């Protein structure tokens, strides 16, 4: 938070600390994932994570949010998303001999929007959508940095770590929509 | 076609039930069918689908009203369908194809197939807008690929051309939609 004052300081707009961290997320997920640095792209993609909470310290020390800002910011995770999952299905796909496991990170790049996308749906007419994102990236970035930890790597820990989520997501995405099917006034005609 | 709606309402299927099966057969043939090269086969039974999926709408309306929940597993499962076609199309372009743009192409496909529903969606769960800029984007991937594996006659680059336009259409989209959350009434003024 006194970061967040000095980068106010600066001339940077919580949005705009937002895309620039976004794109640096982006960049770094491309350019690290399918080059096989797991850990370091593992290290840089959670470095942004963090980093891209400043927006909030921004707003709040600038005495507000706009809903603009809000929306931005999520559109933004699921772009990091989708683009952490790309660069690792990249390694996955062209640098490795596992088909199946090919399968299990697309699932996990289809569920990370799908499970945003449920809980921004349910808002958008009223009903709940959460439950079952943060432990989903600890899973899958925790394993590929494992797997290609500086010294004494584990391997099998990026598939653990990808097969885990892709089931973990596929639960999650059935839960939230069970969250929504249960709310009041789901099921009201009109 | 809404004696149709008629029909499988006299049976009685729901809306959400239709939309569930149709969305599984649309996910069924767009992942059996893409990763086999049957792009031609693959395009029609997933336009099919789209169109088959319009059946839950009708059925809403021909009963006196859709409810929330439907609107909202109907749009889930759009964005469902949307990333089996992709990953179909993707299995296919990376592993029996040496076209690594087009696998890049085809990511961002991918990916904007659904940035671009969830910008509209977050928006409206602010009460802002975020439309503008899914019909098309559909018919161009599908028509490439058709034409692509087109019966006797097929224009193997119709699959690149599709998804090389879409893939940028898609990202211009997504700005455009921003600019509109941007403009909505209320978006910037600081809470």
């Amino acid at each position: 938070t006194p970061i967040a004052r000095g980068l106010l300081r600066v001339g940077l707009t919580p949005d705009v600390v937002t895309i620039l961290g976004t794109t640096a997320s982006v960049a770094g997920a491309l350019t690290l994932f399918p080059m096989g640095k797991l850990f370091a792209g593992a290290c840089v993609v959670w470095f942004f994570v963090l980093f891209d909470m400043l927006d909030g310290a921004m707003a709040r020390e600038r005495g507000g949010g706009t809903r603009f800002g809000a929306v931005l910011d999520a559109t933004c995770d699921r772009i990091s998303d989708g683009a952490v999952f790309c660069g690792l299905l990249w390694w996955i796909a062209f640098h490795m001999r596992d088909r199946p496991l090919v399968i299990a990170t697309l699932i996990c790049l289809v569920t990370s929007q799908v499970i945003s996308y449920i809980k921004a749906r349910a808002e958008a007419s009223g009903l709940r959508g959460d439950g079952g994102r943060p432990e989903r990236l600890i899973i899958v970035l925790t394993g590929a940095g494992v797997s290609d930890f500086p010294f004494v790597p584990w391997p099998p820990a990026l598939s653990v770590g990808m097969w885990l989520l892709a089931v973990a997501s596929v639960i999650t995405c059935v839960q939230r929509l069970h969250t929504v099917w249960t709310s009041p006034g789901a099921i009201d005609r009109m």
